[PDB]
């Protein structure tokens, strides 16, 4: 059975055109909207989300297709599951509650689905914070030896169907966790609590959600490379002021040097490590709220 | 049990320092070494061996750690599974037939223990036949968005045991058979005698063989790039005459024209693709089994 992280969070299903998307709710304040990525679910932010509660309306959602949301049919182009529409079916989703105008805070995945917004629509975010990522565009840029053996997962699970998911099928408890581990400081599974693991490697059992996290990759690999492309191209930069965070040990920091590269994506950025290796909120939760508050506030 | 795909050849069981190594052996004539890739074993041979008997003696081998070779063990820097150190198991076991100047043609995994030994030990070498491959450090080199999710078992299999065991021990059968379909010309099975794709799949059902699949792809990310860049960057190139094979539809064209590749690597190098995919001997048999008998007996 899986523990409640959020006490005094609310919990709403909200309708899109799309299917459901699960959030926990609660605070009050100006809405921020925060984003989990691979292979988590919307509880990474349970250390996190109480101190942002203190002065905003924390809305913690899991991603279209991960967690507890409803899983849209996928298509030979991946769509549902490309940023730019996820991206769409999230402000879909805030439509619902009233929020046309809102902060945005994404790791990994998410943080995919909140840059590629920004680019988008504009228009309906105050402030963007994105924790270790690149844009998609930027990793495969730099695709290298080094970088290959390193986010090999990228190419991994882009492999056509039912490649990847046979695999994971392998052994998938092994593999959440495997991934849990090796991205953390520690390199093993003491940065994160037991229960929030338990949420990860439930909703990892499911063959339907992994189906959905390599359609994410694939969508990663093709579609969400060609839309960040076109915006590279025309000059195009996120007009939104954005933090970007990165862990010292993260995945963003071997690729590149991360706000040198933010700076050609986003007019207005600024940035700081953290002491952390990729799961910035779970490994190092006191100086990633620190430094959100004091952005968005 | 299985087949004997190799009729009238013998079988010997070769010791060596690191083990044993199985081959089958057969012809008569000059010493004619043929190793085979990833996820095969000597048996890939079986449709060119016959004709490559008619006029060399044919050694067919398992390369160390597959098939019915013996396993070294393994260590940190994957050092048994390095193509520099298959290469000098493999000279010692020829030097137990008497065989200290020999030709050798290798496809995928063994082609990169052939270019290797011959960089490593060139006087060992009459002639030398890489199928499908380019050096292991112009993959890496040539490492983009396209190539990665082309030849992504290439990263894959490289990452630290025991997540990739962990992964194929689910349904081994399922990803030996996915690999032999995804790089042949066709993408399935149709190429392949299926008591050849028996061989196979019952030699990648063993963990262990397995596990030395990956530490072959580890050696093959680290020290194998590693000894390639010593040698491409001080300009060190094969100065045994050399042939280069590929599929116009395998894994070598894929990342660039193989010949300009190999041009860089080797004085002395010709070249010709094969319509096939990477599994040139068991796609294009005849065709293949030609350019090498020709190639070895000039
Ligand atoms: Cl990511
Ligand atoms: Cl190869």
């Amino acid at each position: 059975d899986l523990a409640d992280l959020f006490p005094g969070f609310g919990s709403e299903w909200i309708n899109t055109s799309s299917g459901r998307i699960f959030a926990r709710v609660g605070g009050d304040g100006p809405p921020l909207l925060l984003l989990h990525g691979f292979p988590q679910t919307h509880v990474m932010w349970h250390r996190v989300a109480p101190k942002l509660a203190e002065r905003f309306k924390v809305i913690v959602a899991d991603l279209p297709g991960y967690g507890w949301s409803d899983m849209p049919e996928s298509d030979e182009q991946h769509t549902p599951y490309t940023k730019r529409a996820m991206a769409k079916q999230l402000i879909e989703a805030m439509e619902q509650l009233g929020h046309v105008h809102f902060a945005l805070a994404g790791h990994d995945r998410g943080a995919r689905v909140s840059y590629r917004l920004a680019l988008d629509s504009p228009g309906r975010l105050s402030k963007l914070a994105v924790l270790d990522i690149l844009p998609t565009y930027e990793y495969w840029q730099r695709m290298n030896r080094a970088y290959a053996l390193k986010i090999y997962h990228w190419s991994f699970l882009a492999q056509p169907a039912p490649l990847p998911e046979n695999l994971l099928g392998g052994d998938p408890d092994f593999y959440v966790k495997a991934k849990l581990a090796s991205w953390t400081r520690a390199g093993d599974l003491s940065a994160f609590d037991p229960r929030a693991v338990e949420h990860y490697r439930i909703a990892f059992a499911d063959p339907m959600r992994r189906h959905v996290m390599c359609e994410d990759y694939r969508a990663g690999a093709y579609a969400d490379f060609e839309h960040d492309k076109i915006d590279v191209e025309a000059g195009n930069k996120i007009p939104v002021p954005m933090l970007a965070l990165w862990g010292a040990s993260g995945i963003a920091q071997s690729a590149a040097t991360p706000l040198d590269v933010w700076r050609k994506w986003a007019s207005d950025v600024q940035g700081a490590p953290i002491e952390s290796g990729h799961f910035l909120p779970e490994e190092a939760p006191d100086q990633t709220a620190e430094a959100l508050v004091r952005f968005f506030s």
